């Protein structure tokens, strides 16, 4: 089994951790973060969105212990002197935010573990995996990033789009859930001034790390295509609007059988497909990281289409990331 | 001045109404629906969207009295006998959307009216104007439709866009602030679905009249445009995201030049311009059936581009159902 240290507890953090208990060749044996144990076994027994949680939590002496195994708790300002070797940890699930460079994520390598994944898209060159788009490029590096919630979503359907008919480009819109990021009430937000709004009051238009961040996951589609965000007031899932003109022609029946298709073998996991007459609510908790809505995309002709498809940007990445992290570990 | 009577004292026919107000043309002078001058005079005085009517309202004798002038209230649940005559009114506001059709809304000429306008896409064959779009295409019709919201706000942009640089094909979507036809909490929507589920939990796929409805008031573009709507939970204005693939190359800076120019000229008031960094809570109130909003477009390539424009489902159309009453009159 594997060990693994989360760096962060907050949104992702949580959930990964959640997520986690549910598997058997991952373990999470320490969490750091700025909080003690007290508070932290909170945030982990109640959750506005996903429930309480589904085993137990004690606080003893100082760590953690859920559903029995103890969990080391820490407090570390600077990710070096985490003496992860201590309770001997494999790869660290970096989901503070904070450092998403080589130079800054090393520290963890340094502090006694192996290797890294980045539970966001990386600021430098640092390479990223998007399962089911191009895991099967990992070249053993110590240090990864899993991207982004929408990029997850993005790049698996774009992928069984360009294989099959060819994208010879695209534009996307993603109506995106409520996060953390975000105010509560008209507020500051200097690098992001429309991002500062009223979060519950408004669709704020935004911008998303999963542009072109695709292409580079996806490389044959490098500059075929771009996106933004559409800010919405739900709490969590969102949604890609996909709209793409296409190499050879395909009807939309044509499509449908495609994904669905991937849905079922290959990409199955990470690609979902549905033609029931669902929202957004119905995904809450959703493993998959991109659900096609059949009724919902829209043909004008077989080489202009308008895809859609949805994912929870918590359950979903967050399952994933566990999942990069057990593949850089194969 | 134009008598005019309103049909249905819904979202639609109070806006209407507080619309008027300001206009100097126009006088509302009856209002016909199921409710009574105290209950009707009170849904006037409050609004949680557009806040308190600035003004007097009083109910004396069965009857309203707004800023001083007497409107006469009614209830029929049947259109043939509203005795608009009486009071004179020449252009009918049909706002119930019960009657979107010819012979029923010929009811309203039956009844002492002269001419009708249908405030919705109508169900047969009567045009439907669009102002901005194909006003100045009026041929003397009794009886015409002023489309929908996401329509006026579709049509003008897709037009100055069309005209100066062609549009081959294109697809949008509507991120669409909830409305009054939807569900506070999951419950029956037989002929829509999605529709039913709760309102302000969800992002809710729909379908959008505006989408080839524009085809119509804009025949040049019959068959080139399609698309959806994604009812988010906002109180009021949406926003159109409309993706376009141009005939003729051009910059987005072209694009914004030439927007602007339409908004500043030949489109004034109708077509708005902005590059703020705006939400939309700041277009409450917004006259304009489509601001375009600079900053949050974005191009792909010289001829594959997402444009954004904002528009206040309520106030706007209302605005300009008024627009098209004077116009009809004239
Ligand atoms: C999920 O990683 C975040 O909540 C949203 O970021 P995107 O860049 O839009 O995917
Ligand atoms: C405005 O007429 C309505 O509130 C929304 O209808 P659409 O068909 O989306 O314009």
């Amino acid at each position: 089994t594997i060990k693994v240290g989360i760096n962060g507890f907050g949104r992702i953090g949580r959930i990964v951790f959640r997520a986690a208990q549910k598997r058997s060749d991952i373990e999470i044996v320490a969490i750091n973060d700025l909080l003690d144990a007290d508070y932290m076994a909170y945030m982990l027994k109640y959750d506005s969105t996903h429930g309480r949680f589904d085993g137990t939590v004690e606080v003893k002496d100082g760590h953690l212990i859920v559903n029995g195994k103890k969990i080391r708790v820490t407090a570390e300002r600077d990710p070096a002197n985490l003496k992860w070797d201590e309770v001997g940890v494999d790869v660290v699930a970096e989901a503070t935010g904070l450092f998403l460079t080589d130079e800054t994520a090393r520290k963890h390598i340094t502090a006694g573990a192996k290797k890294v994944v980045m539970t966001g898209p990386s600021k430098d060159n640092t390479p990223m995996f998007v399962k089911g788009a191009n895991f099967d490029k990992y070249a053993g590096q110590d240090i990864v990033s899993n991207a982004s919630c929408t990029t997850n979503c993005l790049a698996p359907l774009a992928k069984v789009i360009n294989d099959n008919f060819g994208i010879i480009e695209g534009l996307m819109t993603t109506v995106h859930a409520t996060t953390a990021t975000q105010k509560t009430v008209d507020g500051p937000s200097h690098k992001d001034w429309r991002g500062g709004r009223g979060a519950s009051q408004n669709i704020i238009p935004s911008s998303t790390g999963a542009a072109k961040a695709v292409g580079k996951v996806l490389p044959e589609l490098n500059g075929k295509l771009t996106g933004m965000a559409f800010r919405v007031p739900t709490p969590n899932v969102s949604v890609v609007d996909l709209t793409v003109r296409l190499e050879k022609a395909a009807t939309y029946e044509q499509i449908k059988a495609a994904v669905k298709a991937a849905a079922e073998g290959e990409m199955k996991g990470v690609l979902g497909y549905t033609e029931d007459d669902v929202v957004s609510t119905d995904f809450n908790g959703e493993v998959c990281t991109s659900v096609f809505d059949a009724k919902a995309g829209i043909a004008l002709n077989d080489n202009f289409v308008k895809l859609v498809s949805w994912y929870d940007n918590e359950t979903g990445y967050s399952n994933k990331v566990l999942d990069l992290i057990a593949h850089i570990s194969k």
